[PDB]
């Protein structure tokens, strides 16, 4: 057995939020870099469960558009997760405030986000918190869906399970999660992918939350795409946004038909 191979040094402190601390671990022998999430199962009614589900799902995921899972280590209260390293940073960190990015790049990113979500969904799992700070990028600039701390399975043994736990991020959360007691997991994830498309194409967020009480959300229902936040979006990708940001979750577009979308399949643009 090659000596010293199980010794990753925590070079940098990648993240530092509500979760715990994410360090950039580099192997002592190989130098393989990796991201290490240090989750803290404290007290007696918090992470002891918060992390088991995140770790249980990660042990299923296997798509090149999803952050690869290596392993984990339960040391007393400190739980270390071995996940993929994305030197690309956050997609979020590639959106020019109030501007966006070149329309071609959005399209690419949107394809890979669709890729992973199709995959995730395939294996009955919903992320529930799709947003630019969760869409990581690597060396070749490929999109990776990360952080499955709120992901849950919505299909098991071929039975869909409606949801009712309100979790995610206000601006990105779909409308039905704030107006309906129960809802289908998948359409909530497409809606968020849609909120990302607009962010990627306008460098700004449509509204604070998908509720009548919110100025812009209402004008979007008025179809006031004039000189308002969507005035920065081209009619092609705007036509698609009209289909995703549909309120009735049952009338929304579905990942399959998004692939059949014009802009989605228009070259370079
Ligand atoms: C400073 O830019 C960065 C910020 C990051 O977020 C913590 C990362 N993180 C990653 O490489 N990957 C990951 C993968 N999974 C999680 C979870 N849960 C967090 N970070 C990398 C860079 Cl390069």
């Amino acid at each position: 057995a090659v000596p010293f191979v199980e010794d990753w040094d925590l070079v940098q402190t990648l993240g530092e939020g509500a979760y715990g601390e994410v360090q950039l671990a580099v192997n002592r022998v190989t130098e393989e870099a990796v991201a290490v999430k240090i989750v803290d199962m404290k007290r007696a009614v918090d992470c002891p469960e918060n992390i088991k589900k995140e770790i249980c799902i990660n042990k299923m995921l296997n798509h090149e558009n999803v952050v690869k899972f290596y392993g984990h280590r339960r040391e007393g209260n400190i739980q270390y997760l071995f996940l993929e390293y994305c030197s690309g940073g956050e997609l979020f960190d590639r959106i020019e405030p109030d501007i966006g990015m070149p329309e071609p790049d959005a399209q690419r990113f949107f394809h890979q986000l669709m890729a992973g979500v199709v995959y995730l969904h395939g294996i009955g799992i919903t992320h529930r918190d799709i947003k630019p700070e969760n869409l990581l990028l690597d060396e070749r600039d490929n999109l990776k869906i990360s952080d499955f701390g709120l992901a849950t399975v919505f299909r098991y043994n071929n039975r869909e399970r409606l949801l009712n736990k309100m979790c995610g991020t206000l601006p990105y959360v779909a409308p039905e999660l704030l107006k309906r007691r129960e809802f289908h997991a998948e359409p909530v994830d497409v809606w968020s992918c849609g909120i990302v498309l607009t962010a990627m194409l306008a460098g700004e967020l449509p509204w604070d939350q998908p509720s009548d009480s919110c100025q812009e959300y209402s004008d979007w229902k008025e179809k006031k795409t004039y000189l308002n936040p969507w005035k920065k979006i081209d009619s092609a990708p705007l036509a698609l946004l009209h289909k995703i940001l549909v309120e009735n979750p049952s009338a929304r577009i579905t990942i399959p038909d998004i692939k059949k979308d014009r802009w989605y399949n228009k070259p370079l643009k």
